[PDB]
């Protein structure tokens, strides 16, 4: 079993993602004899289009679970819904502001994520980590990897598995907000970190429930 | 030199409450010289009045630092306003529903903390912990409190430093809240638990500088 | 040219919705050379799509808007998009509370909706009233009509133009809420009403260029 | 009866102020034999404290109700207590930004509002307009002037009412906040107005405080 972790590169004026962090620090563990991948992708459209689908066809996961940064969010959330569409409120780290523009077309107009959402919530509730059900990831980068990655598992039978799950600032974040006007919600990173990590446990205890039944 | 530190009873439903978590860690604590005293307060109108003098009384701290939970609130907060009035919504730990009346009446309208809350704010930042200056502390148990403090120090003459902090709801508290409306803000305990302590270091280096000019 | 304009009836303890005025206020009235059809729709897993079919076949409108109350928004809110799926956060006016279920299985996991939705945004910002799209319409009935209405146009080939207003609550509905909690948005009923009626404007509008070709 | 209304001019960053239009659409009206004075100040320290005496000087209002903008509240607000400080997080509408000074030295910490608060909101209330009591009016310009006026009353004996009210954004100031970020909340114009009248209205009846056999 090999699980891939995605996180983002620090956008929109910020000085750092968390997602990056999380990426870095999950790459290269394990979870019994399961092995974990840590990759951390552009925000770019099409760049990272192209990371993604070069990464998926190198390891072939058999559980993906990208994650982002949520700027506002007060909780973990993972999305249940991926829509095959673009319309950027902002442009990517390359300027460009594409919208009202499909991700493939053709195809369908929507994927439900494929991850145990939740058990997954209930595994992150368990363990005192705030966690909802978000039923839209936006139509930025964010949606756009997660869009593709399940476009990816329907296409090519893998990875059977893939969600996507966005995270709060971290507190060292806001730091500057305040001196700014208000104050946005924040989670500690170490907190962050546990909830990526529990939805890959989560994931690979219900894949071996569905290989055996 | 000796600092209390005080922290309220669960209260509206609530399973716990930080504050009581916090004075309880840090009591019998010391600071270099100084001795910490860590007291929990009941969320009782009279009967918190009643074991804040006796405390004041018995310790005659040189610091005061009253914490309490602010549901809502996504960051830190210092209080630099403490009103002489009584205006709650929902009804103490009793049953008693005071609305308009003051706190001690002929006492002047309000008081200004006398907590370095500048510079308690600044140290804050550096250590990547969000805070800011609230201009309202409530009209229920914390602001009841916060005054009386303040006033005992402007009657009394000690202690010469009191002020109010109020923190966010802790992660665990968040989870029993996915129903109902947006997922309240939280900041984890540890986190909390330092920006007290942080509260006293400054509050202890600031009086140590007014002895110099 | 007919068009059908949907609201819902008063839910959530609310003791009304501003949509089921807006819908009788609108029905009857035509806007150009269209007739206007305003009818409420029961908040009701089951009746309501028995309500809506028979709405559609009666009157086979060519466009149709469908408006419902979104507590907490803060301006009007244009669904791009309707998911099929159904888990209601609270239940509906009959006690059913259904959970991770389809609306129509076996049909189009999504659906986007074939309204001008970019321009109807355009033209509301130009009479001077706030709205934005929306990306998820929620999994409560307001979706679950949304859905039923777009799929009932790629069965049927009618209506050609179908989508969902989300509206704020009104502020006489706020009253009961500023004593309990915090204070919701809100927005006058007369803008509400406007923004719907500049939507069928600016439908019919679409609808000329598109047979004009 | 004299009443004196003021509002402000656009402070920055907005283009229009509502309270600056309330002031002029009330200014020369009459409520019964009641005269009301519609005035407008500047959003400059120092020059609104002038322009303010002046005003006060030459009509000597028997009641002073001052008017506010305050972004992001969501309800008609009440202004509680005035308080005796100004610490700016944003330079005025001249080019002077002030952190932590006295707007009166040796003048009291705090004033609370003549107005009959509690009449008022009930009112509004009934008059289907949310509003609550605030307790803190910033420590920016507008509580500068709610200062002002309540120190002028105390120190002069007239006006004998004052109190300071905030209004939320209107309408047409949140259609540009909308290419920013999350949408602000807004309350029409003419219930801002209204909710100012009946302040009035209010005060007034109050005053028949002079009633005897």
């Amino acid at each position: 079993m090999k699980v891939l972790v995605t996180g983002f590169e620090p956008f929109g004026g910020e000085k750092i993602n968390p997602t990056e962090r999380i990426a870095k620090d999950l790459d290269g563990i394990k979870i019994g004899d399961a092995q974990v991948f840590g990759r951390v992708l552009p925000v770019v459209f099409g760049k990272a289009k192209e990371v993604l689908e070069k990464t998926l066809e190198e390891i072939k996961p058999d559980i993906a679970i990208h994650v982002g940064l949520a700027p506002g969010r007060s909780a973990i959330s993972i999305e249940r819904i991926a829509v095959n569409a673009i319309d950027a409120r902002i442009p990517d780290n390359e300027g460009k502001k594409i919208e009202d523009e499909p991700i493939v077309p053709g195809a369908p107009t929507a994927y439900f994520s494929t991850l145990p959402i939740k058990k997954i919530m209930k595994k992150l509730h368990e363990r005192g980590i705030p966690a909802y059900i978000s039923n839209s990831a936006g139509l930025y980068l964010c949606n756009y990897v997660m869009y593709l990655s399940l476009h990816h598992s329907a296409t090519k039978g893998y990875p059977k598995m893939s969600g996507f799950i966005h995270v709060p600032y971290i507190p060292e974040q806001i730091i500057d907000k305040i001196g700014k006007g208000q104050v946005p919600p924040s989670m500690c990173y170490e907190m962050e970190l546990e909830a990526v990590k529990v939805a890959i446990e989560v994931a690979l205890t219900q894949d071996m429930i569905n290989k055996s039944t």
